[PDB]
């Protein structure tokens, strides 16, 4: 029972863009995308719905605008690997903007302060917020963090 994309207001075909490093993969394909999928919801995938013949940078776009939430899977994978396409993207465009509930963060892995370069002013001033969704290394969490996501999802966006 999610949100029916039709009866919204722009014309989008995923609730939620999955953005993650290809380094997790596992944790994303066995355990996100299944919990997600499982309950019908439609995902744009990092590789999985990107076209030929544009760059990733418009296919990250693309998924963006067609979805209702995206979603960062934050870790220091996420950061060396994937995190400098929307720290140069949010330095031309508001894409984001600061108060509204349109990006959904996982943090998968803690990230060490060490590990963010300085320049990565967007990425400290998101996990600032300490909005974040923990993935709990605690099995008996896990039902918490599922429920919480699923709400984050299907929660009406910020107007």
């Amino acid at each position: 029972s999610n949100i029916p994309l039709e009866e919204l207001q722009r014309n989008l075909q995923f609730h939620a863009f999955i953005s993650y490093s290809g380094h997790d993969s596992f944790w994303v394909k066995n355990e996100l995308l299944p919990n997600l999928e499982k309950e019908g919801m439609q995902i744009c995938l990092h590789e999985r719905n990107f076209v030929p013949g544009k760059s990733i940078v418009e296919n990250i776009i693309t998924c963006i605008e067609k979805s209702y939430k995206s979603i960062f899977v934050l870790s220091p994978n996420f950061v060396q690997s994937e995190w400098c396409h929307y720290e140069l993207y949010f330095a031309h465009h508001n894409l984001f903007h600061e108060g509204s509930n349109s990006l959904i963060l996982i943090l998968l892995e803690p990230i060490p302060q060490y590990s963010i370069p300085s320049s990565y002013h967007k990425l400290k001033s998101l996990m600032a917020r300490r909005t974040y969704l923990e993935w709990p290394k605690e099995k008996s969490k896990r039902g918490l963090f599922w429920a919480n996501l699923r709400a984050a999802i299907n929660i009406k966006l910020t107007e």
